[PDB]
């Protein structure tokens, strides 16, 4: 578009291509996502529009702020506002001594109160990653680009459940707490059930003991290996006892027993919890 002048390729995904922009009547620099609209979109936009509009909405500091949508020449860009980090390159730059844990728990705590604020507003992320949670110098973190990693999948997702709810978040977002804590990532599978298999070994296959209904899932297969669950402790070390029990209840097999962003902003582990600078 004539009013945006491209600065360079930041991101890629799925539906489209993510640029660094100028705005030439704002002044202001940008994120700008192209994506190409197929015909079936264009002759029926109701749900298309009904779901923008929803992220349009969203007004929350960790959120990044969707600011205008454009329709032209069988395309759609969606401009949001601009942050120069993610978390994926900040992870990575951390490495050698790990992100300090003050910065995990705020990072944490703050991507907890977007999630608890999408939520309530019937908005799911749907693909949490590290390369999605955008990092700004004030230490505030924003989640973005709402919906190939299967790395944050959660489990019922993985066995084709077409109707999952807003625990599929607190999962993904369970997943990058322990990345962040161990520095690795706590289940990089590189297929989907190579990912199953991953979580199976770690929290035990599940039964219907610990997720009622589970072997009812459209591609719940009997023949699954039987692993036996391992100790928390020996999964996310040096994370303290008020850490590991809040990661549990963000990796519960059952979307119904796992914790909501909301109670999990009141655990004990945010006893202390304060805002560093990154
Ligand atoms: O938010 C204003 C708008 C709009 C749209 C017009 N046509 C669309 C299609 Cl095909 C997809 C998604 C959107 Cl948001 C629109
Ligand atoms: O689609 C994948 C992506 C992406 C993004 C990279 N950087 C971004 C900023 Cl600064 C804002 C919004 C988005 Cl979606 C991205």
């Amino acid at each position: 578009m004539e009013n945006f002048q491209k600065v360079e390729k930041i991101g890629e995904g799925t539906y489209g291509v993510v640029y660094k922009a100028r705005n030439k009547l704002t002044g202001e620099v940008v994120a700008l996502k192209k994506i190409r609209l197929d015909t079936e979109t264009e002759g029926v936009p109701s749900t298309a529009i009904r779901e923008i509009s929803l992220l349009k909405e969203l007004n929350h500091p960790n959120i990044v702020k969707l600011l205008d949508v454009i329709h032209t020449e069988n395309k759609l860009y969606l401009v949001f506002e601009f942050l120069h980090q993610d978390l994926k390159k900040f992870m990575d730059a951390s490495a050698l001594t790990g992100i300090p844990l003050p910065l995990i728990k705020s990072y944490l705590f703050q991507l907890l109160q977007g999630l608890a604020f999408c939520h309530s507003h019937r908005v799911l992320h749907r693909d949490l990653k590290p390369q999605n949670l955008l990092i700004n110098t004030e230490g505030a973190i924003k989640l973005a680009d709402f919906g190939v990693t299967l790395w944050y999948r959660a489990p019922e997702i993985l066995l084709g459940c077409k109707y999952y709810s807003t625990a599929v978040d607190i999962w993904s977002l369970g997943c990058i707490f322990a990345e962040m804590v161990t520095r690795r990532a706590l289940f990089p599978g590189d297929s989907e059930i190579d990912q199953l298999f991953r979580i199976f070994r770690t929290l035990g296959t599940p039964d219907e003991v610990v997720w009622p209904g589970v072997t009812s899932m459209p591609d719940y297969k009997p023949s699954f290996p039987k692993w036996a669950r391992q100790d928390f402790s020996k999964v996310v070390p040096p994370l303290d006892e008020d850490g590991r029990s809040l990661l549990s209840q963000m990796l519960h097999y059952d979307p119904n027993k796992r914790i909501s962003a909301k109670a999990a902003l009141a655990h004990p582990f945010f006893q202390d919890v304060t805002k560093p600078v990154p």
